[PDB]
Formats: structure tokens, C-alpha cells, sequence
């Protein structure tokens, strides 16, 4: 009886195995755009993905992860609110059963169809497992998805999903360029928070881009054909794999822009 997104094991249950679910810096949150303060001391984000080395795509039973070689400084995030250098390890998405829900963060209570998370770890902690034990261990770049025009740089991801339909399936996934998933603007909001899935560790500097990317209805439909279940288990569509907004508590969201 492991955590998930169903009636009996969904986000309102997680606190029983992971009491930090009710902690002081949980994610996601609603971004109230009128209360976020412009911080003119915040630097432009530096997204350096030209040498990124993707390896593999994995269905882990709660999303799919595109994994990268993080054994050297090849794809790094720096600048913005960050001190030092954060290495890209994986990206994944959260999405809905319907185009009106799926994002984890919300903007003035608006839900997007999906949310991309580019996960990075602070190189001063040496590995990801050490970094998640630190309050500044991770930097997650969050990008909203809205349904409209197709995102051409997403299609290589969409087309491999048939090969990883069920929990525990993986496929080689080399030479994928994550620059093709970024919007034009790197204007962002930032706040201190957590992993949005168990173990819900309070180790994340969240950086959420203001400009969504557009994906097509056909692209997001292909996400919704994935399965939470393993092969030969009853089919349960991988949809609504999002945690809702958590209390902001004693936090301020800062804006990089006016
Ligand atoms: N790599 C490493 C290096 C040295 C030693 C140990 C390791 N650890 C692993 O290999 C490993 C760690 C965790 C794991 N599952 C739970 C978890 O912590 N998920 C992360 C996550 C959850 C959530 C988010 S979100 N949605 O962006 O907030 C973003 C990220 C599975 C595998
Ligand atoms: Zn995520």
C-alpha cells in the first residue's frame, strides 16, 4: 500500500508515511502574482545546456524521467537566486486527465495542463543523494505547459512513450536537447520549498518561469496513455500525477521581473 495519486494513497494520505508533508516549506504553492515582490538584486538565470548528455527515459510508476549524465559539469543551472553550480540530473512532467488541470504550481489559482520539472543538484554536495539532505541541495526549474500549438522539441519525448508504457520500463534516449523545451523568456518567480513527491524533502530552491510553453492536444493525449501500473497488472492511466498547492506559511515569493 505505497503512495500514489489514487483515493486511498493520494496526496491527503502522504503525511502518514512522510510527516514532513505538513512542514514549513512544502511545495507546490500558489503564486499570487500581486503579492510576489520584485527583487532587483536577483540575477538573470544562466541555463547552460549546450553539452547536455541525455541517456535514458524511465517510467517509474508516478511519471517518466529523462535522465542525464551528471558525472561532470555538462548541463548546469547557475545565477538567479542560486549560489554555485547545479547539475541537471533528470526532467519529468506532471499532468492532468483534462486540459484544465495538471500543474503543481498555480498562478493566481490558475492551473495549467502540465508542468515540466528540470531537476538539478548543487555540486558542493557531491551527489544527488547527499544534496536532497540539504536545505540548498536542489534547484528545480519549473515550466508551465498550456494546450495550443505543438512544441516541436517535445515530439521526440512523445514518440518514445509507447516503449515505456508501464512501471519499470526504460528505453535508451540519447542526444535529446532540453533547450527545445524552454520558452523565450527566463523571467521567473523563486521561493524555498520541497520535493513535490515523497519523500517531500525540504531541499529545493524553486525557480518557476512566468512564460508557459505551448504543446498540442495530441502531445498531451500521448502523456495520458501512459500507465501507473506494471505490465500484466490492471491498466490504470497515468493522469493527475500532481500534488495540489500547499500552505505558503512563513515564505515570500520573489519575482525576477516588474
Ligand atoms: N542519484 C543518487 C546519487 C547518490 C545517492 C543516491 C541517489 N539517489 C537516487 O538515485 C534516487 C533518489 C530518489 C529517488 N526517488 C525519490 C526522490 O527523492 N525523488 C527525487 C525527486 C522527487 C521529486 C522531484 S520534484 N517533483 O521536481 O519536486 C524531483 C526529484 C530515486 C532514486
Ligand atoms: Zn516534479
Amino acid at each position: 500500500h505505497h503512495w500514489g495519486y489514487g483515493k486511498h494513497n493520494g496526496p491527503e494520505h502522504w503525511h502518514k508515511d512522510f510527516p514532513i508533508a505538513k512542514g514549513e516549506r512544502q511545495s507546490p504553492v500558489d503564486i499570487d502574482t500581486h503579492t510576489a515582490k520584485y527583487d532587483p538584486s536577483l540575477k538573470p538565470l544562466s541555463v547552460s545546456y549546450d553539452q547536455a548528455t541525455s541517456l535514458r527515459i524511465l517510467n517509474n510508476g508516478h511519471a517518466f524521467n529523462v535522465e542525464f549524465d551528471d558525472s561532470q559539469d555538462k548541463a548546469v543551472l547557475k545565477g538567479g537566486p542560486l549560489d554555485g553550480t547545479y547539475r541537471l540530473i533528470q526532467f519529468h512532467f506532471h499532468w492532468g486527465s483534462l486540459d484544465g488541470q495538471g500543474s503543481e504550481h498555480t498562478v493566481d489559482k490558475k492551473k495549467y495542463a502540465a508542468e515540466l520539472h528540470l531537476v538539478h543538484w548543487n555540486t558542493k554536495y557531491g551527489d544527488f543523494g547527499k544534496a536532497v539532505q540539504q536545505p540548498d541541495g536542489l534547484a528545480v526549474l519549473g515550466i508551465f505547459l498550456k494546450v495550443g500549438s505543438a512544441k516541436p522539441g517535445l515530439q521526440k519525448v512523445v514518440d518514445v512513450l509507447d516503449s515505456i508504457k508501464t512501471k519499470g520500463k526504460s528505453a535508451d534516449f540519447t542526444n535529446f536537447d532540453p533547450r527545445g523545451l524552454l520558452p523565450e523568456s527566463l523571467d521567473y518567480w523563486t521561493y524555498p520549498g520541497s520535493l513535490t513527491t515523497p519523500p517531500l524533502l525540504e531541499c529545493v530552491t524553486w525557480i518557476v518561469l512566468k512564460e508557459p510553453i505551448s504543446v498540442s492536444s495530441e502531445q498531451v493525449l500521448k502523456f495520458r496513455k501512459l500507465n501507473f501500473n506494471g505490465e500484466g497488472e490492471p491498466e490504470e492511466l497515468m493522469v493527475d500525477n500532481w500534488r495540489p498547492a500547499q500552505p505558503l506559511k512563513n515564505r515570500q515569493i520573489k519575482a525576477s521581473f516588474k
